[PDB]
């Protein structure tokens, strides 16, 4: 009886109670860094158990800003939707245009005819494709866009009778095989998405954070210097997950193991079926001029990011140097040529050469509004915005110097043991809730410790932010977990046990990376460079 | 065959010539406004076109400002979703929430049953209860709204057999009594969207421009002195539509007519079989919690925007002075609210009183988050930003001086005739297009134009952008129109033969009312004002 209410309305009482706990923070001190941090305090209490929904959470600072002596209303209502959350939700439309028309299938399915026939080998090149795919678009689309493959190939299998997809008789039990393939999908996505700024919210989270606080910084997360710093790693941890997860699940090393014998059963009589079902799926048919031109499009935007500002030459922006131009513009003409061009091209006939039919009514152009419209997650503007305005209020009301003085007492220990805890605490944190939100909360108290002991910001803040999307073991962890357990009907237990792979590795690759090679990309890490001397002291 | 071409692809050929065509504007002269005159140019043409969609059309100026000399990046950005913009999407979601649970549908049946039986009374009760609904929601929300419950009763009218629907025989002519109906609904949510700022979008829009372009102004267009100034004018060129339309339609002077005698048979007999019928639709249940919650907390709101600043007495806004509020704070604050409050209460069984069965499951909110992410329409965020963008860069660049220095010919008429052309310019600019691109057209020229001459901005300003909201004659002016034409099958015809009137109860009614009555609320029209001989003197 009672026990049951609280499993049934606890979220109410989240909410009818902690904001009259959390009174007293306010009542008892005058300051209004602490009606500041009285806000922090329920924003992040709701965030991290989600008593309401995200985006609805993320409205509060426009009530609470104005009414408190912090923010005027129009101010608050400008630092939501900069221009970095343009380039993003441009990003988003032009990730919608190549998932329209059908470009992403032809890609999976030529590496996979590439990769070669053998069980192993198409756990390997599924795992590649994901990566490579995440690597631009957002983690539950691609999740989404390749289990189909994997399903059909799974039950073709299972026609023929070389492997069962469930174990013989409350939903059927999952057999390794299917787990390994299906864990390895959202695993892959995950790390996948670490790779570029566009590839997740998070990056653009703490890129912001870090932008809006420190505008004097000589070193830039701009497009090629953070994907330079990003890639490599994450090419490590997606090999070594691989290859944790074959041994896991299908026997690498062990050949007397029962479960190398179902591989080798796999290798021998299955590779032509799964062969004959994928050739047959690639029935998509000659390429068309739509998928080429948009084909041709991304690899412009692509270009356009790149050429903004090397060191090599001027590139543009520095031709353009009577205002500020930013990477927002090369996305919002993508999207723009996007809706002008054509996509038949047939109406030539009418001006000359008149063979085959003309066309009966206007030609559709590449993408249509409609598809936009309901497909675009339009609530992370809300989320983004109230981060970026949090972390601005934070700054403005002075309630981040009283953080900064309060974490004095770990100067103590030495650089390592801080970078070792930071993405501890970080992975611990973001296990058991959203990732956006673990880094709207924790990224601007990095940015205080690190100002008040001598201590590079970015040093402490890469780590963490690229930890924050490590997330393996619970369903609730992230969207793609969710999804996947859904699809299979995979149990907590199993996936709980599987997480504890991934997360040393990443751990482990992360720590000796930054520690060895950001220094090459970034060469002032282990110094503490003249403007944040500057900073601290006004601070 | 070649002529079909042109009625099959013109919107590429505009496309492709017009940039083309408009370039020696930019090559000839080399200033910067130029450049700004030519974007103009191209935004306008593609705007009335509609070769583009329109949400896509505004996202020009992002990729266009900044390669050029006007803006940065980051200014850009900022100029869309201001505040005033962010009012209008938390009114968009409160309407969305007052349009689940019903509450809409249970008022208007009320009001149906207080108002007579006889057909006329029907059709009177019907426009007012439209022109109420559309002051607070979206003219086209509320045709669709409306629209069912009168084709309900003229179903059950034409199985009891008393009138009929169409005429005895292409889609079936519809009779003068389904017109009626249905052009007297559409006119009434046109007509009544006018009387608030968050009726519709144009009054948004021309709001917005006149408070950028002018800080200092004295006049203020605030949510309480707006509608003081247009409910009057409503109320009396709404009642003058309902006469024009039962005389046109219902024979209402004329005795002889046959169109009288049907309506003479309809008051003698079914009035009691629609009276049925409406009942019938009443018996919705009791009234629950859920709307009585909804409709609180919406009263509240509205109270909310009363007593922001009145004369009388100080009010919040006031006692709350460290910052400017700026009227953003109670619709957020709403937003919020919905999704806090419960639905049921029938979890207090649990503590006392136990009575009926505990819930099983966690209770509803009063609003659902994907209900509205399926149903805000978003691309009015871009619409709006683009014309408040364009309209600050035109006054940055100094177009707006050469344009003022360009028509200052217009000196030599007296105001009245100045008021006048100005009305019919409107009108007949809006009949052809989307009312907010005309507004965003014709607001900073007007307002330029108002400075070169020495008249006060007002007074050409208001009249205008109320007027570029009255368009009947034809589907493509509005998308109510649209919507009542496929619902009826209407013919074009006849839709612009009775439309002719309202058109000039409009005018004449927008004429006197804002030559006498605008002078009681606002006293210094006639007056040149300081400040704007200060504006006029520095630019
Ligand atoms: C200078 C000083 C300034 C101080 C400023 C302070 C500002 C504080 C602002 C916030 C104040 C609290 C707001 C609470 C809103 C209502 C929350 C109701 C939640 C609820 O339904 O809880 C149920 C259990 O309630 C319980 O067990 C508790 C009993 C709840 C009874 C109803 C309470 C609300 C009644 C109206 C209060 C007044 C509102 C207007 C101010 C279970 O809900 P669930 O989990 O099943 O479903 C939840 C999703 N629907
Ligand atoms: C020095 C500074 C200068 C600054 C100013 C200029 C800046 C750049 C301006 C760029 C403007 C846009 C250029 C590309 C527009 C392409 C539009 C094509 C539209 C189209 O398909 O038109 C069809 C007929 O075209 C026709 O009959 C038109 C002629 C033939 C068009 C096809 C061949 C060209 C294809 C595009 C080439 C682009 C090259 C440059 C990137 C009918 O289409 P529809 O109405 O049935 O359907 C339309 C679905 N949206
Ligand atoms: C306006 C400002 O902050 N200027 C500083 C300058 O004082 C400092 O010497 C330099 C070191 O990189 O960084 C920049
Ligand atoms: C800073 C500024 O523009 N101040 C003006 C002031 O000079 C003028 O007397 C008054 C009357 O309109 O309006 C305000």
């Amino acid at each position: 009886k009672c026990s049951n209410f609280f499993a049934n309305h606890w979220k109410g009482l989240v909410v009818f109670l902690v904001p009259l706990l959390c009174l007293p923070v306010m009542l008892l001190n005058e300051g209004a860094e602490f009606r500041c941090m009285y806000l922090l305090l329920v924003m992040a209490i709701f965030w991290v158990t989600e008593a309401l929904p995200l985006y609805v959470t993320s409205m509060i600072p426009i009530v609470a800003f104005p009414i408190m002596g912090i923010m005027s209303s129009d101010q608050t209502c400008r630092l939501y939707f900069k221009d970095t959350l343009v380039m993003f939700m441009g990003g988003i439309m032009v990730a919608l245009a190549v998932e329209y028309c059908n470009l992403h299938k032809r890609l999976a399915l030529r590496v996979i005819q590439i990769v070669g026939c053998s069980p192993r080998r198409l756990h390997f090149g599924l795992i590649m494709v994901t990566m490579f795919l995440s690597m631009w678009i957002s983690n539950a689309a691609c999740t989404a866009m390749m289990c189909p493959i994997i399903q059909a190939v799974l039950e073709e299998l299972q026609a023929q009778g070389v492997c069962k997809i469930n174990h013989e008789p409350e939903p059927p039990y999952p057999t390794k095989i299917t787990l390994c393939y299906y864990l390895g999908i959202a695993y892959a996505s995950s790390l996948g998405g670490c790779g570029t700024i566009i590839g997740t919210a998070t990056n653009l989270t703490f890129k912001g954070i870090y932008e809006a606080r420190f505008k004097n910084s000589t070193e830039q997360m701009d497009f090629p210097t953070f994907m330079f710093y990003s890639v490599p790693s994450m090419l490590v941890y997606t090999l070594l997950t691989f290859v944790f997860l074959q041994w896991h699940f299908m026997g690498l090393w062990r050949p007397k193991s029962k479960e190398a014998q179902e591989v080798q059963r796999g290798r021998e009589g299955a590779d032509v079926a799964k062969k004959v079902i994928d050739q047959r799926y690639k029935d998509l048919g000659p390429m068309s001029i739509h998928e080429i031109q948009v084909m041709i499009l991304f690899i412009f935007m692509v270009v356009m990011y790149f050429t903004r500002k090397p060191g090599i030459f001027l590139g543009w922006a520095d031709l353009l140097n009577s205002k500020d131009i930013r990477n927002s513009m090369p996305t919002i003409f993508v999207v723009v040529m996007c809706f002008m061009l054509p996509a038949n091209y047939a109406f030539l006939r009418y001006c000359t050469r008149r063979g085959g039919p003309v066309p009966t009514g206007p030609t559709p152009s590449l993408i249509t509004w409609k598809f936009i419209q309901t497909k675009v997650p339009w609530g992370l503007v809300f989320l983004l915005g109230g981060g970026f305005a949090l972390a601005e209020g934070s700054k403005q009301s002075g309630m981040a110097k009283l953080i900064g003085n309060a974490l004095i007492g770990l100067k103590v220990l030495p650089n390592s043991v801080l970078l070792l805890v930071v993405i501890l605490v970080a992975v611990f944190l973001t296990a058991f809730s959203s990732n956006v939100a673990i880094a709207n909360i924790i990224i601007p108290v990095l940015a205080e410790m690190s100002l008040a002991i001598e201590i590079h910001p970015l040093y402490l803040i890469l780590p963490a932010g690229l930890a924050c999307s490590m997330a393996f073991h619970l369903p609730v962890s992230t969207p793609p977990n969710a999804l996947v357990a859904g699809y299979a009907n995979i149990r907590t237990k199993d996936m709980a046990i599987a997480g504890i792979g991934p997360t040393i590795i990443t751990i482990i690759t992360l720590f000796v990376f930054c520690q060895t090679w950001g220094l090459v990309v970034y060469p002032n890490l282990n110094s503490f460079p003249e403007w944040a001397q500057i900073y601290a002291a006004a601070a």
